């Protein structure tokens, strides 16, 4: 339960800045879907960081095990600066496009100068992306304080969150950087045009920011749940889990 046993430090190093990116997504993925109800609880186990509960998938579990895998396209999305955004989105089966809730991680890599807040899609914006840009790596422990705040916010606000309604499924939804071939999909996803779109009157949340050396990772929300070119694609977690 020291945080060496769930995370890397030295995080100044690219590598290590690469594993942490990766491991913090896969983390609160486990932890978001745990708490929603996506998956039996039997399919997480749990570990104590210092303050905080932290979630991960149980390999022991065959369907965990086929989730949890989906993660390792994306670890080679991430080393290649190809991977932009990755999301998590509920909605009610089979309406895949009349998104519910939606948990966005947008990525950051080697202080990038700027990033078009496209604006007919995604959760993404003019002010979201400003703060993305501000904010700048200190070092690990201060990324594990920041961690740490990051994460607690993620609790409040599922605690904050009614239950996800019953016959609803979800997705894993991925959008690239300009580095990116027009042909690029990662392991476990497929090709697909479309990302996801949100109602307007929805409200939103920032959840927080963390930092690798080189690589920034933002976290956004949306949910009705609360009371105040070129995409990839995993179309139903429950089925793969199947």
């Amino acid at each position: 339960s020291q945080w060496k046993a769930t995370f890397p430090v030295d995080l100044e190093i690219e590598k290590n800045s690469e594993m942490f990116a990766l491991r913090y997504i896969k983390c609160a993925s486990a932890f978001i879907l745990d708490r929603r109800g996506i998956l039996d609880e039997k399919c997480f186990k749990t570990r104590t960081i210092d303050k905080l509960l932290v979630t991960a998938f149980q390999s022991s579990v065959p369907a965990a095990k086929r989730v949890s895998s989906t993660f390792d396209g994306l670890r080679d999305a991430i080393q290649q600066g190809y991977l932009r955004e990755f999301a998590i989105v509920f909605y009610k089966k089979p309406n895949e496009e009349d998104i519910n809730e939606v948990f966005a991680f947008r990525f950051a890599y080697g202080d990038e100068g700027e990033i078009f807040v496209s604006l007919n899609n995604g959760i993404d914006t003019n002010e979201s992306s400003q703060e993305l840009l501000q904010a700048k790596f200190v070092d690990t422990d201060n990324t594990k304080q920041m961690f740490a705040s990051t994460i607690k916010k993620l609790h409040r606000c599922i605690k904050k969150m009614e239950p996800l309604p019953q016959g609803s499924d979800a997705s894993f939804r991925v959008s690239y950087t300009e580095k990116a071939p027009k042909d690029y999909t990662p392991e476990g996803y497929l090709l697909s045009p479309m990302f996801y779109t949100l109602n307007q009157d929805i409200r939103k949340a920032s959840i927080g920011i963390v930092c690798g050396g080189h690589h920034k990772i933002q976290m956004l929300a949306a949910s009705q749940y609360l009371k105040q070119r070129h995409y990839g694609r995993v179309s139903s977690i429950l089925d793969v889990a199947g």
